[PDB]
Formats: C-alpha cells, sequence, structure tokens
C-alpha cells in the first residue's frame, strides 16, 4: 500500500511522546487516518480499504498501553469497514473516513468539556486537589472549578522520568490558578492538606482498575489511607473492551534513557538495570469515583459503560483486519 | 571566639549537603570539634571551653532534622563540659575534646559495621530488596549478606531531588550486588516482586516513628499494603531524646533550585511554589523492625534506646549552653 | 399567586420537623401539591399550572438533603407538566395532580411494605440487631422479622441531638420487640453483641454513599471493623438523580438550640460555636446491602437504580420551572 | 406418580457425594429429568407432567446450597410448563423435556469452557496459582492456561474433611502441571509465594458474595492481605435468583462421620459435638473478579447478571410446583 | 470504726459523681483519709489503722473503673501499713497517713502541670483538636499550647448521657480558646478536618488499652482512619496494676436515669432496657501516644509504667486488707 | 564418647513426635541430661563434662523449631559448664547438672499453672474460645476458667496433618469441658460466634510474631478481621534469644507421608510434590496478649523477657560447645 506520510510522521511521534497523552493520541491517530483518505491517490475502492487497514496498523503499533488510541481506529474503522463491505465506491468510502474521523475528534473535544463540567461540580470552594502528570481530562476539571469562582489549589507532582507535571503546573498557573509543585515521594506528606485527588487514564478494565501514568497507584493509595476522595477523569474511549474477555493490558517499558540520560548510563556498570514502566495499575477500591461524558460512576459501573458501548465489537475481528 | 576555619568549612559543606548522610554528618561534627581543639591557640581552659562551646553552636545550626548531628556534639560536649567543671587544665580538656571525638567516630563506624552482621541475617538466598536514597546503615545489611553467598538483587529507588539513588546503584553494583534501578514512582509497581525492605534513618522518635528521605514513608505503606518486611537500619544515635518530652522533629525545607534548576525557575511564574521537604515521617505501624547495633528491636522499644542510653541527659541544659 | 393554608402548613411543619422522616415529608409534599389542586378557584389551565409551580418552589424550598421531597414534587409535576404542555383543559389538569399525587403516596407506602418482608429475609432468628434513629423503611424491615415468629431485640440509638431513638423505641416495644436503648457513644461498646445493623437513608448517590442521620456513618464504621452487616432500607425515591452528574448532596445545618436549648445557650461564652449538621456521609465500602422496594443490591448498583428510573430527566429543567 | 429408578439412583448419588461438584450435580439433574421423560409410561399430558413435578421436587430435597441445581431443574421445568399449560400434547410434552434438560448439559459444558479461555487470559507465564477443592469451572482455567504455553505450578489445597484436592491434585498432574499440595492451614503460610488465587462456587448472590467449599473465604481473606488476586471461575448457573429478594443462601451441614469416622467418632464422650458446614460465605471485597462465561465482572455485577437471566422468574412460584 | 463524717460525704460525693473526673476522685480520696487522720479520737495505733481500713474500704467501694482512686489509697496505705507494722506510735502513724495523702495531691497537681507541658509541644500552630468528655490532663495540654502562643481551635464532643462537654466546652473558652462544640455522633463527620484527638483515661491496661469516658473508642476509631494522631494525656496512677496478672477492668453501669429523666423513664414499657456505661475501651492500636508526667510513650509502654512503679505490690494484699 | 539408652531413646520420640508440645520436649531433654548424669560410669569431671556436651549436641539436633528445647539444655548446662570451670569435681559436677535439670523441669510445671492462672481473668462466664493443636499452656488457661465456674465452650480445631486436635478436644471433654470439633477450614466460618482464641508457642521473636502450629497465622488474621482477643499462652522460655542478634527461626519441614500415607503416595504422579511446613509465623498485629508466668505482655515486649532472662548468653558461645 501507498500510505501518506502524515501517517509516518504521526506513528513517529506518538512513539517518541512528542505527542502524547491518552486523548490526544487517539485524536491525532484519527486525524492520520482522515488524511491518508483525503490525499489517497487510490481508484478502486479496494485500494483505499487496503491503504486505512494498513495505516491502522502502523498507528496501533506505535504504544501499547492506552487502549485510547485503537478505540480511535475503531472508531473510524468499524464505520469504513461496514461501507466498503456493503459495496461503497471510493468517494463513498473516503468520505466515510474522513468524516467517521473528524466525528471521533469533536466527540472526543465535547467529552474533556463535559467531564470539566460534572467533575467540577464535585470541587469545592477552598479546596487543595493532587494531580499526577498531564491529564487533559483531569485539568478541564480544575479549570472549569476555577472559572466558577472556587478558590482552589493544586498541587502538582513532577511525574518522573519524563516530567508531564511540569506541562501541568505551567498549565494551570497560566490559567491563574495557584501551584504547589513537589517531587513525587512527597505525595504521603502531602495528603493530609490535601482534600482532593484528581487524576487522568489510559485505559480502565472490566473490573474498574485504571492503568495510568507510573505512581498513580501510590497516589491513589495514600489518599485511601487518608480518607482523601480520589477522582478519575476519563473519557468513555479509555475503557478498554478486550479486558471483558480476559486479556490483560500490557504495560509500556520505554527507553532507560528517559530515566538517565545516555552520556551518563554508558559510563555505568553492566550490572545496573534501568527499569522505565510507563504506567502502573490502581485497584478500583482506591478509587471513589470515575468522571466520564455521561455521569459519574463508582469504578466497579466500568463493566456497564463497556456493555453498552464495546461488547457488540467482540464477537467480531478487529476492523482493520482480514 | 577564634574558630578554625575547618569548623567553618564543615558546616558549610553539611549545610550544602556535599558532606551528607545522617551517620556521616555526625563524624563530621565530632571531627571539626577534634580539630578545633588540637589546632587552638587557647591558653585558659575557659577560653578552649568557649570555643568548643561556639564551634558546637555553628555545627548544630547547620541541619536540623537528623538528631544524629546534635548527638555527636553531645557525646563530646558532655564530656568536655564535665572535665571543665571539674576544673580540669588546659591540655586535660583539649584532650578530653579530641578523645571523646575519636571515641564517637569509632564507635559509629563500628555501629555501622555491626547493624550489617545483624540485618545480614535476616536477608536470605533469592531476596529482592527494595531501599531508597543512600544510607550507610542499609548498605552494610546489603553488603555483608551478599558477602555471606546469598543471591540477592537491590531495587534502588532513584530518590529525587537530590539523586541518591544514583549513589547507591554505583555503590552497590561495585561490590558486585546486581541492581535494578527504578523511579521512586514505581516503588508500588515493584512493591509485588520485592521480599524485603531495607532503608536508613536521620531521627527515630520515642514512640517508634521514622523520619528518613522524603519518600521513604510511601514506600514503607506500600511495603505494609502487600506484607513485605520494612526492615530500619539505624545507630542508636539516630534515636531522638527531646521526642521524649514531646518535641516535634523540625523537617528540613531546602532550597526550590534542587528541584528546578535556576536558569529553568527563573522563567517560571510567580504562582507556582516550589515546595522541597527533605524527609517525611514513617509511623512505627509500618515498621516491622529496627536493627541497632544492639539488636532488632520492634520500632515500639525505641522509647526503650532512650530511657536507657539518653533520658538522664533530658534534666540538664545542651552541654554547649551556658 | 394564590396558594392554600395547607401548602403553607406543610411547608412550616417540615421546617420545624414537626413532620419528619425522609419518606413521610414526601409523601406530605405529595399531599399538599394534591390539596392545592383539590382546592384551588382556578378558571383556566394555565393559572391552577402557576399555582401548583408555586406550591412546588414553597415545599422544596423546606430542607434541602432528603431528596425523597424533591423526587416526590417531581413524580407529580412530570405528569402535570406534560398534561400542561399537551393542552390539558383545567379539569384535566387537576385530575392529573390529583391522581399523581395519590400514586406517589399509595406506592410509598407499598414499597416500605415490600421493603420490610424483602429485608426480613436477612434477619434471622435470635438476632440483635442495632439502628440509628427513626427510619419507617428500617423498622418495617424489623417489624416484618418479629412477626415471622424470629425472636429478635432491637438496639435503639437514642440519636441526638433530636431524640428521634425515643420514637423508635416505643414503637418497637408496642409492637412487643424487646428493645435495649443506648446512647450514640456506646455504638462501639455494644457492636461484638450486635448481629446486624439496619437504618434508613435520606439521599442515595450515584456512587452509591449515603446520607441518613448525623452519626450513621461512625455506626457503619465500627460494625465494618466488627463484620456486622450493614443493612440501609431504602425506597428507590431515596436515590439521588442530580449526583449523576456531579452534584453533591447539601448537608442541612439546623438550628444551635436544637443541640444546647435556647436558655443555657444564651448565657455561654461567644467564642463557643455549636454545629448541628443532620446528616453525615457513609461510603459505599461500609454498607453491605441496600434494601429497596425492588429488591437487595449492593451499594455501588445505586447507579443502575438511578439509570433506569431518573437519568432521563436530567436533559430537562425542574417541572416546576419557567 | 411413578418415578423411574434413575431419578432416585441420581438424588442418592448427589446426597452421598458419589456424583460431586456443582456443575455436575446440575447437569445430573436436567439428564435425570430428560429420563424419567424418555422413559415414561404416561398416557396422557398431565400424567407426564405430574411425574416431572415429582422427579424435579425429590432432586430438588438432594443438597441445599448450590443453586446450580435448582436452576438447571428450572430451565428445564419453565419450559416444560409453559408447554403443558399452552396445550401440548403427550409426545410434544415429552420432547419439551429431553431436549431442555439437553440444551441445559450442553450449555453447561460449553459455558466451562468459555470460562477456561477468558480466565487464561488473566493467567501469565510463572504464575504460581492457589485454588481449593476441586472445581471444573477452576480447573478449566488452570488447564487452558498450560495449554497456551504458559509454565504455571499449582498449590492445591487438600480440602477437608473430604479430601477433594486430592482430586484436584491428580487430575492437573495429569496434564502436565506441577502441584505443591498442602493441608489448609498452610494457605497464609504459602500466600507470600503465590501470583494468583482461582477457586470456583456453588452460589453467588445479589450482592457478589461467593459460597463455596469450606475455607475458601481464609484463602479470600488472607489473599488479599497479600494484594493476590482472588478469581472465582463461575457459570451464569451459579448466580442465586431468590437473593434478589432477600433470601439467605441455607449453609448445608454434613454427616459428622465425614470428620471422624464412625469406628473412631462412636468412643467419644458426648460433650464432644463435631459440627462440618460443608461451605461458607466470601465477602464480595475480598474478590477481585468472577470469570463467567458471558466474562469478567466485579463480584458487584452479580445483580446484573440476575437481572437480565433471573429475575423475571420471580413474580412465578418454583416451576415444578402445584 | 468511728468514721468521721467527711469520709462518708466523699463517698457519696463520688458515687454521684459531684466529685468526678479520674484524678480528682483520687485527690478526694487521699484526702478524705488525711483529715480521718487529722480528726481520729484514736488512743492506739491498731484503733487508728482500724479506722484507715475502713474508710479506705468505704472509698474504694464508690466507683470501679477508674483505678487512680485504689491507686491513691495504695499511696497512703502502703505507707500507712508499712509504719504501723513497724512499730510506729499514735502520732507517727497519724503523720505518716497526713503526710503521705499530702504527698499524693501534691503529685498529682504536679503531674497534670508537666503533662500539659510535654503535651503542649505536640500541638503546633493552627490545630483543630477534638477532645472527649472532660479531663484535667486533656485540658492542660491545650491550655498550655494556647499559652504559648498556638492558635488553635477544640472541637468539644457534647458526651452524653451527663453532658461534661459542657464542662470543657466553658471552660476552654475562659482561657481564650475557640470552641467548636458538637454531638458525639458528628464525630466522624469532622474528624476530616481535626489535625489531633486529645483525650484522658480512667485506666490504663498492660497491654496498652485505655479505658476512658463512653465514645473514646469511637472517636479513636475514626481518627485512626483518618490518621489523626490520637494522644492520650494521662497520669502514671491511671496505669492498672491487676492487669498485669491478668484481671479485666470492670466497666461501670451507671443509672438509666442519667439517660431518660425518672420522670420519662416510669411511663415507659417494661420491655424497654436502658443500658448505660459509663466506659468504653479503646486498643492500643488506636493510639498513638500516652502522655505521662514522665514523658511520651507508645501504648505497648504501659506495661513499662507497670513494671516499674507498681508491679512490686502485687505478692501482696492490698494495704488496707487484714 | 558414652551415652546412655535414655538420651538415644528420647531424642528418638522427639524426632517421631511420640513426645510432642514445646514445654513437654523442653522438660523430657532435662531429663534426658539428668539421667545421663545420674546414671555415668565417668571417674573424672572432664569425662561427664564431655558426655554432657554430647547428649545436649543429640538432643539439640531432633526438632529445630520450638527454641524451647535448646533453652532447656542452656538452663541446665549453664550450670554443668560454670561448675566445670570452676573446678567442680565429679560428684559436684553431677550433683549440677541433676539439679539444674529438676528445677527446669518444676519450673515449667509451675509457669503452666501460673499461666493458667493468670489467663484465666481474661475468660469471662459464657465465652466460646476457640483454640489451635494442642499446648498444655492454652489448656492450662481453660481449664482454671472453667474449674472458677464460668460456663465456657471450645471450638477445637483438628489442627492437620497430625491431628492434635483430638487429644485437646479428648483432653477438655475429659474435665467436663463442652467441645465443638471442626475442621481448620471452617475458623473464619466460627469466628463470628467466637469470643476469645486461645493458642500456644513454639517460639516467640525478639519483634513479638510467634511461631506455633501450622494454622496459626490464619486463625490469628480472621480473628483480629472479627476483633477477637487473641492471646498466645506462652512460658518465657518460648522466648527466641537468637532473633536478637538478627537471627532467623527455622521452620520445621515434616515427612510428607504425614499429609498423605505411604501406601497413596507412592501411586501419586511424580510432578505433585507434597510441603508439609509444622508451623507458620504470626505477626505481633494479630496478638493482643502473650500471657507468660510473669504476667500479661503486649506482644511487642518480647524483647523485655529477652534482654532481662537471656541477652546476657549472647556474647558467649552455647554452653555445650567446645
Ligand atoms: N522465620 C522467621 N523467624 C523470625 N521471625 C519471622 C520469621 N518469618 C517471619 N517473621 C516475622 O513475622 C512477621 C511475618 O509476617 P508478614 O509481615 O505478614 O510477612 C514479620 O513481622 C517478621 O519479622
Ligand atoms: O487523556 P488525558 O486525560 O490528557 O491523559 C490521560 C493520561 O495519558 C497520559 O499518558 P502518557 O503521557 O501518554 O504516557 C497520562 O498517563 C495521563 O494521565
Ligand atoms: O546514616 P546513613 O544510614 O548513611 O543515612 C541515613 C539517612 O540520611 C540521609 O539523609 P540526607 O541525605 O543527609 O538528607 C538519608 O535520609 C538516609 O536514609
Ligand atoms: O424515610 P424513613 O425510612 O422513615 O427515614 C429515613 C431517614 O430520614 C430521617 O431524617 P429526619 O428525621 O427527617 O431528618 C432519618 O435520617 C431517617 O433515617
Ligand atoms: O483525670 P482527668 O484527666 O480529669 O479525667 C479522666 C477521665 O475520667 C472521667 O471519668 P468520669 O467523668 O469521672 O466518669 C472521664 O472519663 C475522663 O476522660
Ligand atoms: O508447650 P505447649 O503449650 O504444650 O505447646 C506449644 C506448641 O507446641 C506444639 O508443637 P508440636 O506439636 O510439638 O509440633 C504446638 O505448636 C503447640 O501450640
Ligand atoms: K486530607
Ligand atoms: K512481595
Ligand atoms: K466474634
Amino acid at each position: 500500500a501507498m500510505i501518506v506520510k502524515e501517517v509516518y510522521e504521526t506513528a513517529e511521534k506518538i512513539k517518541s511522546m512528542e505527542i502524547r497523552g491518552a486523548g490526544r493520541i487517539a485524536r491525532a491517530a484519527a486525524q492520520a487516518l482522515m488524511i491518508q483518505a483525503e490525499k489517497s491517490k487510490a481508484k478502486e475502492p479496494e485500494e483505499l480499504w487496503n491503504e486505512l487497514k494498513v495505516a491502522s496498523k502502523i498507528l496501533y503499533n506505535t504504544r501499547p498501553t492506552a487502549v485510547s488510541l485503537p478505540n480511535a481506529l475503531r472508531y473510524v474503522m468499524h464505520r469504513v469497514k461496514a461501507a466498503y463491505l456493503g459495496g461503497a465506491d471510493l468517494e463513498t468510502l473516503r468520505f466515510t473516513a474522513i468524516n467517521s474521523a473528524k466525528e471521533f475528534i469533536y466527540n472526543s473535544e465535547k467529552a474533556i468539556e463535559r467531564i470539566g463540567e460534572i467533575g467540577a461540580k464535585r470541587i469545592e470552594d477552598g479546596d487543595i486537589i493532587m494531580t499526577h502528570c498531564h491529564s487533559k481530562a483531569a485539568i478541564s476539571v480544575m479549570k472549569k472549578a476555577f472559572e466558577q469562582g472556587k478558590n482552589i489549589k493544586v498541587i502538582v507532582t513532577e511525574t518522573r522520568p519524563k516530567w508531564q507535571g511540569k506541562i501541568t503546573a505551567k498549565e494551570l498557573a497560566s490559567y491563574g490558578i495557584p501551584v504547589i509543585y513537589i517531587v513525587d515521594s512527597a505525595a504521603r506528606h502531602y495528603m493530609k492538606m490535601t482534600d482532593k485527588v484528581v487524576m487522568g487514564a489510559n485505559s480502565i478494565t472490566a473490573n474498574g482498575a485504571v492503568i495510568n501514568k507510573i505512581g498513580t497507584s501510590l497516589i491513589a493509595l495514600t489518599a485511601k489511607e487518608h480518607r482523601v476522595w480520589v477522582m478519575i477523569a476519563a473519557e468513555t474511549y479509555k475503557f478498554h473492551p478486550a479486558t471483558m474477555l480476559g486479556q490483560l493490558v500490557e504495560i509500556e517499558m520505554r527507553d532507560p534513557t528517559e530515566v538517565i540520560p545516555e552520556e551518563e548510563l554508558r559510563t555505568w556498570p553492566k550490572n545496573i538495570e534501568v527499569w522505565n514502566p510507563a504506567f502502573d495499575v490502581t485497584p478500583p477500591e482506591y478509587i471513589d469515583v470515575i468522571i466520564t461524558e455521561r455521569g459519574i460512576i463508582p469504578p466497579y459501573a466500568a463493566i456497564d459503560i463497556l456493555k453498552e458501548e464495546f461488547g457488540w465489537a467482540l464477537k467480531y475481528k478487529e476492523p482493520w483486519e482480514d
């Protein structure tokens, strides 16, 4: 197949984390599929279909852990697959792909703004909020509560190794929200003065577990210890349909040089291994609520998000498959 | 008073953490008092006494949190004070100071090697051990168990912000011990494969609480969650006599630039505060044992270390005082 | 805008708690809109509509915490509003109001009898049951168990400040049930002899939290500590729709003189504040089951009761708004 | 009624536990009805119907606790009752019974296979798995994980008093799986080295509690203590519909001679009572997932399995009653 | 024996709780013996000795639970017995009694002061402190913290049935300390905003359990839940020596009319029992520290206070026995 | 080197558990050194010394886990060794051995009677007590309670593999105590009806851990879950000196055929391993009290028993070494 450069550039930017955050990479995969359709020089519907299947595979094969990315490719390709199998012609297939993409992209932006509005109602004037990493869904909550005139302060953990906490601190301070920045190790010491914890999600399992930036689970554990509400802000496309049939979520392991730069690491001896897990798993018993664009749920109702929106698709193979 | 440069250099090196680790800074304060005595150009005993009182104050005023440092100054100055009040002459006072110092210094090295030998018996062939920061007492345990032929692997957390975990990783790898290096956030994810946790201490309270590098308490909490033994390796002079009469241990707050270098931090907006606590407090319910040079105790027997070795001194003022 | 005596007197009697209990004030509020429709002098549909809007506002602004009251008002006025917007004439609007109200009241009575029958199967011969405050729903359970010949005893907590416990003690004893009356503070002490706890609810949230009389969360906490089943007996109309979209339940603060009588409080110093929250929040982790008229659920199935009966209305404004 | 000997023989073998295991006894009860229908000498539908009701009752009064049995009878008998009442003739009623029995048997075999395939995905290479009693559903999981080439080892508890662990040990070994066999009292001692707990179920309640072989609750308790996942492998027909309306599950108390053989026991003084409960209740807090033939759920979604498959039947009497 | 009216009057006031609080009743019992000795008309030492034994018994049979009382009697009476038996003459025996009583009284006043000074060091500027009942030892802590210029606020629980919180509220306000007064049932609801719990004790057992006003165990339980430090302020003579040899502490069951006034209670049916325990037992897991006049200890060091001060007496009968 | 029959037969009978129970094997071992000294044909002190060294080695190398055995050996041989090194002649050495042994045996008997009297005060009329295995120390407590007229019942767990429960059931029943016998797996199920748990110990560590029959830690775990007092009845000679300096207690692995008889195990597949640990480790957090002959202690006071009675010997080699 004849795959446009934008697909390759996107895939590479997803792998290197220059595009990152679970929602954003989903949107960038949809965007990529959209541009593959726009720019295609295919003549038959079969030729375009083949390009879209292949582009989908390229994109799925970037980062494994956040299910948002495959749920985006699905959203488009289920629609593209049904059209192509209904005998759709060229421009009818092209436009299905283009329009399914723009739809997911739009719904994603709206979902995040509605999570903002729902989550903000659980934030109370004077609250101190601890967060972790840089999650747009979590930030939408915090930004909206501040825009409602609540005087909040946010504790931002730095989030090693990639320092996403820096993105968050600058971003929240740019909306006029006072920020307290701390190392991750400090999360227990400050849990006592924290009122609410608000974090994002890469994937959410059928039993209510949340897979999110390495460290999330420690924050949630001491939050529970202290009876501080742990709220997860997560779009419905963070829920992981394959876990309904027993699948485990793979934990991405990333380059040791994100932890120790190459210039330093090369001088270390062989007998030191550097392990760099990008996510950990937080059990549902340590999560108060999940805030989706459809409302507040206990973490144990993740199975209902799944049954009602994705469970249909599990009896079929992946839409980009043969 | 006429205070030798070595005292000033030492104090400054303790403040900047170029000399660091609770045992080591204790020894360096004793060493300093020793050199003040050696090099003094005092003629009367009163003049030397005044120099030693003042040098002690300078040294106490470096870093507050680790009680090891004041317990060293005490060890010497109690002995120096009793001699000077007994009407000791010049060279008799000088030599009391010099010899009390060398004694604490020697006892410190021995205490650490005996903590090694006692702690190593709780390490079992095949064990995976997680540690935090860089503690000589914890390292003595791990080095000895490896020297007994037990095949262990150590998980070393990087210990932000000052990266002491780097010291530890290189050091343990230099004795031939396989090391796994991880970010601090990863401690829960890896607790499941960890068999023993071994960490040091800066101060230990009358009720069994351990004040140690920021993050210690999170590690201990998830260790407890997982039923992994938490062992603290701590010399008797890490125990904090003033806590017997209600005193709270001050948590040193260090420069924000250890977290965000000045070149970066100056470009940040005013509304982001960076808080850098150097220690946190681990409650006794999350500690299996304390390993001292006198043996294994439950954390609740810290009060007995204290009653039996330091409680006498609380009815008097500090020995360097007037 | 022309409101009958009975609507004002009902409102007043809800505010003063002469009429109290979450079910009872909901029936009363339905009964008030009923009487307004019975007695209205309105000539036109639009006139009566406006009277019922205004009665509804009056009755809603009485006590805020028990969502049973707004749900009653809703039950009547969804039907009134639809009939009116569909063009019902005067007498058709009148009957729609009067009849929707009678439906609510009947269903409330039936729901409580059914809750009793369901919950009583969870009670075993010989059981000592501890309860709190005065909940008709909880009492239906205990009464029915006793009528089945289970030889039970009920530990009744006095329930300060307002002493609802005395109501409960005399009511149970008058059905032949042996009672043990204790102060609220004695709940842990007697939790060891207790087989089951049965309490009511004012509001139940999307995440499964139960808001009920002050002290409820304590009793639940220590029941859980001791592994005593905590059963909350609650009609579906105790479930709280707006919590689906993030809303927090307001906790009612009642007058200081309920705690310290006026004649005594006026003599107390100014720097004493009396705080009199009427309810607290019990987390779902401390609740075994919720017994609704539709069956036993785990507390985390509260969102399901809300999805299936209440969700639909959240895209519209209140049925008494302009 | 003219009851065939196969019905009486099945009932006897169920009671004696010669035929045992929850799913197995359910299949055997369907089978027995099948055979009553195949071999009936009935001339009228009324006469066959009566035989089926009497056989159903005999099979129901064998063992109380495992709801799989009543559910098997209901499957067959709801369909038999609807056909009798809708006027079916002799041969149509016979075939409805035969074929309904066949469909339950077949469904049971497939569901155990599917549970294996779903559960196996949660088992990872190198896992140490602890199990309890002998559960075909749990074994299907372990068997399939091994077939996928995962190197597993299983800790099998002997499961007193009836020694069902012996069955499990021998069966797992026969497929190629290494076993570590232990007494029940050792389950805490080896929970440290266990990665997963996988057990079966006899009855699962509306609030997500699992009733399973005596000792299951203990293994789950210490698993939780240790953060070992507890997975319960269980078909939809292990779910208990009467619990939706408050019913408590009876715990079978079996003969004291299974604990102490008759010869020994007759020599004991009368003031020793032997108590022999064949099941206990594990609360949902101690269960990570239930693996059904329809997927992985949290235990709290037991109500959902019950709502959608079984709840409809609860307005009607048992389909074998007059 | 010729017992002075002050002995009878003291005993009556102790029983009625006109004189109440553990330390206060101990002082009042020493005082009463002092006065018996001052005013005795005894001619022989045997006759005075007999009066002191009979007065001791009358004072001992007032209230059982608070061991402070027996300990006060023992202090005086061990010294009186040793003097009688070592041959003392009339006036020497009189003076031994008088002066032993004086020394206990004085020691009690000083110990409460010292507990204040020690405990105050654990209170920090801005602390919200919750307390329960009226304890002079706990108040001494709060009073001194305020005097040191720490801005504190105290949440005072009303402490049913006898309302000792009223005493505490008024007393703290009179020193300048703001109070928030609440019903006992609200302690969980306000534990979120509390920094420290500070309560007293009547008896403390060899294993570190604290027996204190009914409800203390509940406040401690939820404090622990929330990681609020529980500090118990308690003199050495609150420690219970008979518990070292297995003795259980009797819990005083007081008149039902303190709960329900006689006028009301006589109208109640006979099948309501009012139960009124004046104390409960808080386990040592729920206590951070005990603050005695000799320092801060973990609760588990209660055995040490008992070994070193009281254990010697347990080989001998009570020093008021024949 | 010349050892009498009785030393070999005692050793053999300890290995085979014909003689068993931690107290009993300690007395037996003392009784063996006694008989060797009674019957020795030695002419010289040095000869007998060497015989007792060798007897001691034989008896120590029997079963490793219960430290009661080495402590007995120590009790006799500290005295034998001191006498020998101080120059005792033959008959003086002989008597030193014979008499030290008789002292140990007498003190053991007295210690158990006293433990009984102390522990029985913690038992209350009406108590249901659960026990495990067969501990004379635990039985002394129950027996004494029953002799005081407390109407108790004891739940006796069978204690696989070796069935020590049957010994316990018949012994208690023969003193008139009602018994409920259950399998080990039924401990959680009946923990709800249980008021107190009373168990023995083989070894108790410096940190307060109790090593006792396999299953002990499970029962303790679920007792704690349910807030049932766990009381460990144990003589001071159950306390483990070498744990003071870091030593781990060896857990005895006994023969597979104790679990599966030889005639059956030989027929089982090779890939089944039977693991038969004789003991497990209960952490101090699950123990209420330890009842020694010197009184009630919290488990964390184990280090105090060791410091005051045993510490002194740890700077010397074993008293039976060269
Ligand atoms: N073999 C042993 N010897 C001495 N102490 C032990 C041994 N095994 C475990 N422990 C202690 O007992 C407890 C084990 O339970 P856990 O903390 O759940 O692993 C810890 O407090 C250990 O220090
Ligand atoms: O979708 P939003 O809420 O922006 O982000 C969700 C999560 O995605 C990020 O993953 P990464 O940085 O791509 O590894 C973080 O884990 C963050 O919490
Ligand atoms: O005495 P050792 O066991 O070497 O170190 C003890 C502790 O001292 C260090 O403090 P810092 O780095 O001076 O702040 C770390 O907190 C370490 O655990
Ligand atoms: O509806 P029923 O079950 O009768 O009672 C429900 C609850 O409402 C009452 O509130 P209040 O006395 O009105 O403040 C109590 O909190 C009670 O548990
Ligand atoms: O000695 P102080 O610290 O004053 O009081 C200690 C305790 O004694 C009181 O008992 P009561 O009111 O006599 O029944 C309360 O329980 C209080 O906490
Ligand atoms: O010393 P006493 O209290 O009798 O029993 C103490 C303990 O020793 C026994 O071990 P085993 O039967 O010898 O392995 C049991 O574990 C028992 O609890
Ligand atoms: K907090
Ligand atoms: K582990
Ligand atoms: K119990």
